[PDB]
């Protein structure tokens, strides 16, 4: 239980019910690498729903009940046989308690019940790690899965921006993405879209700022999809995202013949697609939740090269491509677990 918690100094910075948001620390002081992970865990996008959520997953609305502790898991993990790629890092695990994907900038009043101050959090944690140590830093790797996974497509960039203005011009800041890069397609069987649209009002949600005068007022959500955000990006993005992620197969009412076959067939092409010209990616033919937070994260590998392995080949690239050190990862294989090493 190695991740310790630390409630925002600035109790102004809150989770959805206006308690203090935070973050979770373990420091190791014989590094200059830091990994901030976003959690996940979906959205809520007017009051009805949002109070729903208050009911039955509270501790994603309220830091009331967190508790002091967690233990690092996966690319969180300190032991090097769990973590191949980062053991020795400090890790910072940020709860998601805004329910806004990371994008809201909007305080609880006599207006709002609820606030949406995702951007907000991680802009003060970064703000509080920098007297932390943070601010001796080379690599700052905003890393997050679901949820968190499109909260680093939508922050990154506002994180290496608010280095710079604060005097920190020497920390590299990169992101990592997992399990948050979707398709905005048709549904199997009859969304997204228009929950992320009245989100977006509800939360006050902000996007990056090239990927907004892009799309303009009102098309602000294009943003939360990763293959319309990520060209707009300046900092270095490693995106992982199983070519058929189950959040994405739910949202289109996927649970075999023909039709279905080619449904699933074409996704998988679409998912594949949208990554060609992303150069540092891990996308598995599976059929998957699991996220990068998992302890046997290890296990899963594209044309015999696991993700670890990715991510340390893509920390040489930022240092042509590497021989034997591959950092673009897409199977070409058409169905779920064409890839052995998918997830059981
Ligand atoms: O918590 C989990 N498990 N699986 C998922 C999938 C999406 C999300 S948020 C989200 C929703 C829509 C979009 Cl365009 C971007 C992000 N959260 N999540």
């Amino acid at each position: 239980e190695d991740l310790r918690l630390h409630l925002l100094l600035n109790t102004s910075v809150t989770c959805n019910d206006g308690s203090p948001a935070g973050y979770y620390l373990k420091e190791s002081r014989g590094s200059r690498r830091w990994l901030l992970f976003l959690e996940g865990g979906w959205y809520c996008f007017n009051r009805e729903n949002c109070d729903s959520r208050y009911d039955t997953m509270r501790r994603l609305m309220s830091s009331r009940d967190w508790p002091r502790t967690r233990t690092g898991t996966g690319i969180l993990s300190s032991q090097p046989e769990e973590n191949p790629y980062w053991w020795n890092a400090n890790m910072v695990f940020i709860p998601y308690c805004s329910s806004d994907v990371w994008s809201g900038a909007s305080s609880k009043s006599e207006k709002n019940e609820y606030a949406f101050m995702g951007a907000l959090i991680i802009q003060e944690v970064v703000r509080e790690l920098l007297g932390r140590g943070l601010s001796g830093a080379k690599v700052l790797l905003l890393a997050g899965s679901s949820a968190g996974g499109t909260g680093v497509l939508l922050n990154v960039d506002r994180v290496a921006e608010q280095l710079e203005k604060l005097g920190y011009p020497a920390i590299q800041v990169r992101g990592l993405a997992d399990s948050g890069w979707f398709l905005d397609n048709k549904q199997y069987r009859h969304a997204p879209t228009e929950a992320i649209r009245r989100g977006i009002r509800y939360w006050n949600g902000v996007v990056p700022e090239r990927c907004r005068r892009q799309f303009q007022e009102g098309e602000e959500w294009n943003c939360f999809f990763g293959y319309k955000v990520y060209p707009t990006l300046r900092s270095p993005v490693f995106v992982v995202q199983w070519l058929f992620d189950e959040a994405q197969l739910t949202v289109d009412n996927v649970h075999v013949q023909e039709g279905l076959r080619l449904y699933i067939q074409n996704l998988g092409r679409e998912l594949r697609h949208t990554l060609k010209d992303v150069p540092a990616s891990f996308a598995p033919a599976c059929l998957s939740h699991e996220i990068i937070i998992r302890s046997h994260w290890t296990d899963v590998q594209v044309k015999g090269t696991s993700l670890p392995r990715a991510l340390h080949c893509w920390d040489r690239s930022l240092h042509t491509p590497l021989k034997g050190c591959p950092v673009h990862l897409v199977d070409s294989c058409p169905w779920p677990h064409c890839n052995p090493s998918c997830p059981t």
